[PDB]
């Protein structure tokens, strides 16, 4: 806990800034087409949220391994499960990856339209992809010394907005589009909950990170736990503030309603500012996700559940390999920026490779009750009460999902069993073997 | 204790009677919006279908434990996965007994038309639910050699047109609709396997009865596979040959096809003869399905991984409680037959419960290259080449089914691990537990 590890602050920036990334800018036009009641959705939301954040906290608490999710899967349920949890979080890490560059350059299209056109959009995107991983690779330090610096600089406007544009705020107009959406109560309270239970990917980020952090087992839960709260209040104040500030036919059309309200409000500049410090958080998130691949294809390699590359490091224990298979992979599957035929081709990968991540979650709830129960003491019936609560906020999000991306989910955890057993038999220990041939 | 156990004959009738079923009847119609080309679907599936019933001759002949697959996930990845198997096949068998017994009452009301009224159609239904239970009651012997019987009925029309209808068979008449899909040969295969490949679910039932089975490391394999040569010989020979007899457009249009060309061609006792075994067939295989049911449940409640009135017995051995809490099961269930609509809202949970099935076949090809690796030799390629197979038969069923079925399906292995946690929390045993608190 000296010199290649990183101190709280940057790390609870990592966590607020994996969390935020780009959808905080976004979320105000996707919530619009509900209305205000979505307030109640954030409520549901973030009880939820904080709930897995308090599972993530003791969690970690309890055990700060490297991998996070991954080591605790492999404690209490073994090494299939654990190898499965590895290669769903790893994927959805790097392939998360791509949609955050192509948004983060996209706000840099306000000062350079040619990042517009898809050719020079991709060969943006690649360079920047390499360039963050360039940045994990002189360090953990660096990487979240330059998201702490991103963050701050995202949280610019919104806290911004989220403080003082409470003075433009009207209720009238909050109220006026109350609920559009059409349904009922419930209808519109669900619609809210399939835009904003995803809200909170990346309350994970400093455990799975344990390894490169300094002082896990204090740091670790007051960095989830922080950077949660941070991005809840965050996402509340601000899209309830511009719910208020905005009429709702044209908080719905906007495609940057922070960027295109800003711009007409303040100014070019404030347009300019706004695009800017969004593409910061994009950005800096871009090497908050790398980091963590990086961590978890290390965890599971130092296992022996994962190819044994992907735990070759350097004399920092930096994994510099797999770090460049991730930079490759990821530029192969940049490639579906070239055009919008071949973006929406990958469009669905990136939505099954979202719902990958709460594989992750579920686990984690499941070790906390089934090792930690020792550690409850006579508050065990808040533990099984909070534990229950993030159970339901993971199931929840999958219940509001399409179809279709939950089915190849599905399907990859079929071919995730099929290539376990292929790989591992002969090293792979039973809990139960058969007797000697 | 050997005298309460069935022998090859009746075990491998149940094999062959769980998987024939409902289907046998039915899939001339299925594949005739398809058309003749069906044949190459046919091919594929055998190929895969044979490979998992390998799996399950192998791995039961290795290890002919009570509750099949349970017992094997149970072995290579621990109480978890074997508790999850479990539940998944358990709630498959019982579930899946209500859309069979409308089919089987339905074939009655070639004699008696009153059983076509919803109301009298639900009693009934009822009534034939719980003879089949009490049937169970009396002892698998009973249930077998009733099923022994109902399984050769159903065999006569089957094979009755798969040797003698080969007289009146046509090639122009199955070449005029070689393809009627509008797709092309992939696609039309594609269309095949999406209803060939759930025609050989019941590959599993002497595995899973193995512990009601003389001889199982002798019987169980047999059996398996044996049930399965029937099951593929028959659907070959009998959809082909009606193809060839019938034309495609009355084909695509019939109910019942080998009733409606059975009561045309030798007259109307012929359509009675026909309807009778059909009716056999179905209820045949709600004795079958029920007897797995129980001893699944059985076998992993000895383990304590399910309620313990489920592993309460006779003196026979036979879990009398557990059939009886699956016969009040079904009831409930079963009373949606009292309306179309009541019919149309359980069937997504029918068809999502079929898809429970997988899950279980999927860690019995895992199981066998996990536990027994040891026993290959340096045959060791042919069973890595047909567990693959049978891995791949398990994925493409799948990857062919509706979005939504998949989804929920998705969906009941998140619930089932948080119930996992929540109920078995203090008494797991972790590969990998903390320290002392």
């Amino acid at each position: 806990a000296d010199a290649h590890k990183v101190g709280l602050i940057p790390v609870t920036l990592m966590v607020s800034g994996n969390i935020m990334g780009s959808g905080v800018f976004l979320l105000p036009a996707n919530l619009a087409s509900t209305g205000g009641i979505a307030i109640y959705g954030w409520l549901v939301t973030i009880i939820g949220a904080l709930g897995l954040s308090m599972v993530y906290a003791k969690m970690s608490f309890l055990d700060p391994s490297p991998g996070g999710s991954y080591a605790y899967a492999r404690r209490c349920f073994g090494p299939f499960l654990g190898y499965q949890t590895n290669v769903l979080y790893w994927l959805a890490c790097w392939i998360g990856n791509i949609a955050m560059v192509v948004i983060g350059v996209g706000y840099l299209s306000y000062f350079f339209p040619i990042l517009k056109d898809p050719l020079v959009l991709t060969i943006t995107c690649v360079v920047v992809l390499w360039i963050f991983v360039l940045l994990n690779i002189v360090g953990p330090k660096m990487i979240t010394r330059v998201q702490a610096v991103a963050t701050v600089l995202a949280l610019i406007p919104i806290v911004g907005i989220a403080v003082f544009g409470w003075f433009w705020f009207r209720g009238e107009t909050y109220m006026a589009a109350w609920n559009v959406s059409g349904l009922g109560t419930f209808g519109a309270i669900q619609s809210t909950l399939n835009v904003t239970l995803w809200s909170f990917i990346g309350v994970e980020s400093a455990s799975v990170a344990a390894g490169v952090v300094k002082n896990p087992k204090r740091n670790v839960p007051i960095a989830t736990i922080g950077g949660v709260l941070i991005a809840a209040v965050c996402y509340v104040l601000s899209t309830t503030a511009i719910m208020g500030m905005i009429p709702n036919a044209a908080l719905r059309v906007s495609a940057s309603p922070f960027g295109d309200a800003a711009r007409m409000a303040l100014g070019d500049t404030a347009g300019a500012i706004v695009s800017f410090c969004a593409a910061a958080g994009c950005l800096g998130s871009l090497g908050g996700w790398t980091l963590l691949a990086g961590q978890t294809a290390k965890a599971a390699a130092d296992d022996g559940l994962f190819p044994p590359i992907f735990a070759r490091v350097n004399k920092a224990g930096t994994p510099v390999a797999g770090l460049i298979i991730v930079g490759i992979l990821m530029t192969i599957f940049q490639l579906s920026s070239i055009s919008p035929n071949a973006t929406k081709e990958f469009g669905l990968v990136s939505s099954v490779s979202v719902i990958f991540t709460l594989v992750p979650y579920l686990y984690t709830c499941a070790a906390l009750l089934l090792l930690g129960h020792g550690h409850f003491g006579k508050a065990r019936p808040a533990y099984l009460a909070v534990t229950t609560i993030a159970f339901l906020y993971c199931i929840w999000a999958v219940v509001g999902s399409g179809a279709k991306e939950v089915m190849w989910s599905f399907v990859t955890l079929m071919v995730i069993t099929a290539m376990y057993a292929l790989n591992y038999n002969r090293l792979h220990k039973n809990p139960y073997p058969l007797d000697a041939p």
